[PDB]
């Protein structure tokens, strides 16, 4: 019952500060456009230890399944290539990725109806707020 207040089916109702986010990131120009346009669905699930999150857009459609605090490969929408691990840390799953001497953290928490989806590249943060499907 570790995520259960996770588990479901969300929609991106509101971004803030992306592009920049993605700037950040090393995201060239055409895919920062075209990202930045999608409203993904997020389908997060459980099964046993394993977490499957997937992500549905007009952009990209992608799954990551992991074990809390076991690292995996993942290649990202963007199509970097990082090394992930994925913990709860009081409530809230902590995503961080490696590539290329890069870190950034993506964390997921709930606020009242919402999962708030905070994103930072060194000082560079944005939000995006997910509802319910
Ligand atoms: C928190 C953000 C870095 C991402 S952005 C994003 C992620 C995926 Cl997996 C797909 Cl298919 C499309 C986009 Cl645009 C988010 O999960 O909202
Ligand atoms: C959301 C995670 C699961 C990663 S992170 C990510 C995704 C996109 Cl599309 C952009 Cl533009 C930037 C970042 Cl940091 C992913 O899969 O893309």
């Amino acid at each position: 019952h570790m995520c259960d207040a996770f588990v479901g089916t969300w929609k991106l109702v509101s971004s803030e500060n992306f592009d920049d986010y993605m700037k950040e990131v090393g995201v060239g120009f055409a895919t920062r456009k075209v990202a930045g346009m999608a409203k993904p669905n997020m389908i997060i699930s459980v099964n046993g230890d394993v977490i499957t999150i997937k992500s549905e857009s007009t952009f990209k459609n992608t799954e990551i399944s992991f074990i809390l605090g076991q690292e995996f490969d993942e290649v990202t929408a963007d199509d970097r290539k990082v090394k992930s691990t994925i913990t709860l840390d009081g409530g809230v799953l902590v995503h961080v990725q490696k590539w290329d001497g890069k870190s950034t953290t993506i964390k997921r928490k709930r606020e009242d109806d919402k999962l708030v989806v905070e994103c930072v590249m060194k000082g560079v943060t944005s939000t995006r707020v997910y509802e319910r499907a």
